[PDB]
């Protein structure tokens, strides 16, 4: 099992909310992603349960990040969607068979499990060391300084006005 | 996100093969772990296809490592069993919806995909930097010098004697 499809979506969602820098209603995010408002709202639940997004009420209400983009790491978003479980799971096969390691000697993790855990720690360190602010800065530098502001304006234009 | 159960088994198999002075039949490895020969054989065929173990014929035939333990990395074993696919797959969601990035502006990978790719590279680099010889050295240090030789002796004892 690799990462679920929700990780790609949730990372893009955090970048687009930073671009808006004002509450974005479910309907406007849903239009941007070409899905229904009710489907978008269901996907947002992973980010709201993790305390990364909240809902603002009122006529120009909608979703906002709960803290600045520099305080949201890629690891925060990945764990919001796919949870905290490591990729490698030790099933304690060293406790099997006629030369089984007795449980009283199985307090410390298997050296194999520890090496796999150290590799996972490098993956998590890389995700923890990168922020939503870094992604926004790279999009700015490569798409131009007008690209994300354009997305932000499109999301919030006309909110609280009836045409 | 999960690595298949075969990774744990294949890493243990590589470690115990270092302790054997002769080819080890799949049947003896299976007996040591009190596990189905057919399950063990599938993990050993994955290691064989990756060029990490080979089958020796004759009366005391069985599996041997194809090269020294110091030349076999955790990455070699993980990819032999779970394949080369990364954790994160970009589905080009930036090409969706009314503000879709046109193909001509999709010459570079998405910055989000590149950040996830950098984390994957950190994971692979950690697995590539640890060898079966490192695992053996750690087992010798923590289980004592007699642990692996005990397993090695058990695996090869009596082969070709018919008691
Ligand atoms: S007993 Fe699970 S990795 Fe060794
Ligand atoms: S389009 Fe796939 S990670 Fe951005």
């Amino acid at each position: 099992m690799k990462l679920s499809g929700g990780v790609e979506w949730a990372l893009h969602c955090c970048v687009v909310l930073t671009a808006a820098s004002r509450p974005v209603p479910a309907a406007r995010l849903a239009e941007l992603a070409d899905v229904s408002p009710s489907y978008l709202a269901k996907q947002m639940q992973a980010l709201s349960r993790a305390g990364l997004v909240r809902s603002v009420q009122g006529k120009t209400g909608g979703y906002v990040l709960t803290r600045p983009a520099v305080e949201i790491t890629l690891l925060d978003v990945v764990q919001a969607v796919d949870g905290p479980d490591p990729a490698f799971v030790c099933t304690e096969i060293r406790q099997r068979g006629p030369l089984a390691t007795p449980p009283e000697k199985c307090t410390k993790a298997c050296p194999i499990a520890r090496a796999m855990g150290a590799a996972e720690a490098a993956w998590r360190a890389s995700l923890a060391a990168t922020t939503i602010a870094d992604l926004v800065a790279t999009v700015d530098d490569e798409s131009g300084p007008d690209a994300l502001p354009g997305v932000g304006a499109w999301l919030i234009e006309g909110l609280g006005h009836h045409h």
